[PDB]
């Protein structure tokens, strides 16, 4: 209903998108690929199927390979729909819900045979896939051009109603999938028990999810991309950080919190510190502002809290200026959201793709865009204590003014990350997270 | 200890085949690549990882892409262990497993470091692994040959202690997994409730899976390449079919079991009627004999079946020679299992690579092989009412031989399949999957 209705505007903005780039590269149109489905070596079985970010930004069918996007922003979007009808396969309905009447429908019934459905000459049709060398054997000179890529990517920052509906819904079930992690954790669960509780919540397995879980107890917490998940629970429960998702339409959501199991203690105080720096982080996007002088806030927010904690011997200016904040924060702030979990265009200027240059002493933040409105953003200020850097910094200069006593009691606990998705409006904001009552 | 007693004879039998082929083909040795993560297309992402079977029949070593094996059968095998140092990482210590000491151990930190630690002259060195344009880049010419292929693939048909250990723990694993699968169905869960509930008590995620499982309830277990987990279970549960496995130290079960939501009625009674099938099915394994006998004698107890349910209105022996049986029962007894699913070697009459040839009515039958000691085979007869093929059965001359009014009443159910996993021994059969009390 909703979703249908702006789903309308979805398909004009995409097409005035197309028709721009098109004209403006001498492009008759665009054949996008949803993908393959990959087979493993040596085997009969495949890979998870993972659609192309650009197909799926037009519909919302991420799990159907061999389809094929004609598009010039000038005609009717069509459509080649694989609809395979062998008998071990439930043969899927043919293409009804709000999307189908948006595309001139061919059903594709062998992938091999797509030839037929694509444009005889093509010499002025860029082909935007993955596969390359099934587009060369098609008849395709122009493969993943970068003027276009970068246009493509560049406007994706601008969401269209339909696609901020889509994050919204996502973080719903998100949020729901947060809730029964923590409860199990605080029953004393395992990681691979939250993990699965996780699921159980979202209705959505393993391979559903936009990307693979964080589910961290106790210094696992400190591993900043700990993917295993431990089957027997530890013999005691410390903190638990989950970072997970979900999918919805092909849209991500992107969360994270950090909880205490004895909900009280230095650790517990430092949640919560913490969460009032990241509530204050996300209340600072407006519209004009650049994305890197957040990153720079966050910086001098976390130097406060290893200053008034006690484990930083230093004002937090020092802190600061002497860079020791990067050992305990080591990534960026956070990204852009929306079709993939780190969205495109997050790093540029403008839309041929000049690169927006970083803040002076952080060389290796990714977002560093104009904030506008209708981007989507996630805010993800963290202190963590890292073993390996830790170890870095114990060879610098730096090392007497650390409190490594303080350090040491901290490091059962791991780190911290707290995680909001929010949407810059003209004049508002929008925290999808808080909004659904996760707190 | 048990599985690292074993594990001695199990690589001086892998020394021992490598240096027979090694010589015949006049090679130095091979060089075994574990495989390489395979990125997300325009994401940071990657897929989930699968090792190359040819990598894992040496070590239990599944889930560390940048890995290579160097073997020639008479020097001590060379494993090059991939080893990042990363603070985002966990690092693990050196290899201290069961398995270090019969390796001597080369530490890679960054894949694209290995061109080091291979042997510098690669003219007479074989690379088996799938990444054919790296080891172009490495300097290999000689890749995958058939007849080293040909010979690896046959001998593995012939596990070895090491490896009938392993298997036997995939199945104890998987056993408790269809356990709380069945408990789950007649809760009256969901799909995606019962696969969930075995992955939890298999402590197995989805990814570990050596394939997808099937969890079909109603209507879906007539389709034998179902993937989906509906999250909503059905207004009536009528049946249930799951196939599903586990892995151990890289070697997969592979079990299915169809339930009936009564335990009672015409369609319990079917299943158990095929049960004894299956179980008879199962005891005619033999040395001696060729596999494709069995998948004839299968489709003669079908048409017993058929026949005896009045399904078909024909004495079994007509039900299978008019091919009305293959409606019914459309794919093969079952396969050789191991550290591949569909196992390799099952095709092939001596270990160059020559086929034995399947039986008269059945040109598709993958599994032929002679049965010998030391092999693994699944047994997996079944009966299902597919739509598609009824469909083609009713357009047919023996149209009038088939009961639709029943076959109208079974449809609701889908259909059956029970299939063990089975060691073949000089003077006995060994029924994992039975031993493990499951039923
Ligand atoms: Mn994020
Ligand atoms: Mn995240
Ligand atoms: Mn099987
Ligand atoms: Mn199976
Ligand atoms: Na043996």
């Amino acid at each position: 209903d909703k979703l249908a209705v702006l789903y309308a505007e979805h398909i004009a903005t995409l097409q005035q998108r197309t028709r721009t780039i098109t004209e403006r590269e001498g492009l008759e149109g665009l054949v996008i690929h949803s993908g393959q489905a990959k087979r493993q070596f040596l085997d009969w079985m495949y890979y998870p199927f993972k659609v192309n970010p650009q197909f799926k930004a037009w519909l919302p069918v991420i799990d159907n390979p061999h389809c094929w996007i004609v598009v010039d922003g000038a005609s009717k979007p069509k459509l080649i729909f694989y609809r395979p009808v062998d008998f071990w396969h439930k043969v899927p309905d043919e293409p009804r819900d709000f999307w189908a009447e948006y595309f001139d429908i061919e059903l594709l019934v062998q992938p091999d045979q797509v030839e037929k459905l694509l444009p005889y000459d093509k010499a002025n049709y860029a082909y935007i896939g993955e596969y390359l060398e099934v587009a060369q054997a098609l008849g395709f000179s122009i493969m993943n051009p970068e003027p276009v890529m970068n246009y493509l990517h560049f406007h994706r920052a601008y969401k269209t109603q339909y696609e901020l509906e889509c994050l919204r819904q996502a973080n719903r079930i998100a949020v729901e999938g947060h809730k029964a992690a923590r409860d199990t954790f605080f029953n004393g669960g395992s990681e691979f028990d939250i993990q699965h509780a996780y699921l159980m919540a979202t209705r959505q397995s393993e391979n559903e999810m936009p990307y693979g879980n964080i589910v961290a107890l106790n210094e696992n917490c400190a591993i900043l991309g700990y993917t295993h998940f431990e089957p027997t629970a530890p013999h005691t429960h410390h903190s638990f950080l989950i970072d997970a998702g979900a999918n919805f339409n092909g849209y991500a959501a992107d969360i994270t919190r950090t909880y205490d199991f004895k909900k009280s203690g230095e650790f517990s105080d430092l949640i919560q510190v913490m969460t009032e720096h990241q509530i204050a982080l996300g209340k600072a996007l407006k519209p004009g502002l650049l994305y890197g002088e957040l990153h720079l806030e966050c910086h001098q927010r976390v130097a406060q809290v290893l200053s008034d904690f006690n484990i930083v011997k230093l004002p937090a200016a020092d802190i600061v200026e002497r860079g020791i904040t990067s050992t305990f924060f080591p990534h960026g702030l956070g990204h852009h959201l929306g079709l993939q979990v780190h969205d495109m265009g997050g790093f540029m200027a403008d839309e041929s793709g000049t690169h927006q240059a970083p803040p002076e002493g952080h060389p290796f933040l990714r977002c560093t865009r104009l904030i506008e409105k209708n981007q989507v953003f996630t805010i993800e200020p963290g202190l963590y204590f890292i073993d390996s850097l830790l170890g870095d910094l114990a060879q610098t200069d730096n090392k007497q003014f650390i409190n490594w006593e303080k350090v040491e009691e901290f490091k059962p606990f791991g780190g911290i990350r707290i995680e909001d998705n929010i949407i810059v409006h003209e004049d508002s904001l929008e925290n999808m997270t808080r909004d659904l009552h996760l707190d």
